[PDB]
């Protein structure tokens, strides 16, 4: 009864929470379906447009950021409460083997100098596989020539340290580094759900000068004790 | 063992509001982008072709679409704290503060605050800071609205309390008695809006209603079931 109206009361936050947001992308959608009538009623008409093309693929681009809301907010509901034990070395192999392919594609190169180790974490392992390969992925598409991946573990937790040889970063770009959802280079995710993700797992997030003259990008997570 | 289970779940559910909170944040501000682009073809296409049905729809469109990102904006910087904390409450202390403030208000204003049928200790279970701004914002906007007076209503039955607010307001028209609670609604402040009252209400599982008041003005109508031991 008691312990029963406790999980009513949680799941009836939750749910209306979802049905605001549901609420918030169809008021948002009436005028872009309206917009994405009147765009395509011309474009079946006056066919050759560059501006119509524009408008289209931007109303797309619209609609596409109210999706990810909806998909990624229903998501974060899953990494709260999908959580299990992880050993570091497991949980992000994959990620720097794939990471070490996309490199030799590029022309570039990856070195995993310090490499993780059977560390114990607790969290969402999609989610925090996702937030390296998001890092490293950055390094990738921003470094000149090469990108350094290290690993370090203490009494506390996991140091993650991402250098690239990419142009040098001013420290006021360095300051805003994790503001941006969207890759600037629908749209590819930026280093804002990498950080959302990070913190979700009580750890954080700084973006450094590099040794190798790049972006230094540091993620903190804490040990599983 | 059961608690510390129990409070895992709560803490993880914290920290995922807050990444959907700053997931809101930071999509509202990306909207933005894509639709001045989208304004700039729009204008373009404009210049281009002549005055044209579509064209013009399709800048409408772009215009109202504009005002909702910066309402969602505006939405996205007051969201609530601490919304998963549920308590059981008793309907005169929840909602006592809110209605001497607004007897306050209403003197202050130079119109009058009746309280017709107070509140009793009418338990309820929930979050005592969003039941408390769910009836401080429809009281208020009485307030604001009305061109002399507000009343206040409570009753209760053996399964929930009914809370009515009517003015002497010019209301709200039939065909937007339903609208005024949806996101981002405008005829072209009190609180944090209608579609915020109604989010709050149906999370502790109540309704809320807008109808023809007796006073002329608008009548809103708050639902919610009682706490069963
Ligand atoms: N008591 C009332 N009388 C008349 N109109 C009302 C009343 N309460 C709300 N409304 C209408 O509903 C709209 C939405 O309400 P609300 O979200 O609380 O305020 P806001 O104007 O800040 O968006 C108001 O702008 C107004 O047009
Ligand atoms: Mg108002």
């Amino acid at each position: 009864a008691s312990f029963n109206q406790v999980v009513t009361a949680l799941e009836r936050m939750m749910t209306s929470q979802q049905r605001l947001l549901s609420d918030i992308s169809h008021e948002l959608r009436t005028p872009l379906t309206r917009l994405q009538l009147g765009t395509a009623l011309l474009r079946r008409r006056s066919g050759e447009s560059k501006e119509l093309e524009r408008i289209e693929t931007e109303a797309q681009r619209l609609d596409s950021m109210i999706n990810d809301l909806l998909v990624m907010s229903r998501n974060q509901q899953k990494n709260a409460l999908v959580s299990e034990t992880i050993k570091a070395n497991q949980l992000w192999s994959e990620v720097l083997d794939n990471a070490a392919f996309e490199a030799e594609q590029m022309g570039k190169s990856l070195t995993v100098n310090f490499p993780p180790g059977p560390w114990p974490l607790y969290g969402n392992p999609n989610a925090l596989e996702s937030a390296l390969e998001n890092i490293v992925r950055n390094a990738l598409r921003y470094s000149h020539t090469k990108i350094e991946v290290g690993f370090a573990v203490d009494k506390d937790g996991i140091t993650i340290t991402v250098d690239d040889d990419g142009p040098g970063v001013s420290p006021e770009d360095r300051e805003q580094i994790f503001r941006p959802f969207y890759r600037t280079d629908g749209t590819g995710l930026g280093l804002a759900i990498v950080e959302t993700a990070i913190q979700q797992h009580r750890g954080w997030v700084k973006a450094e000068d590099s040794p190798l003259g790049g972006l230094r990008l540091v993620i903190w997570l804490p040990l599983y004790k």
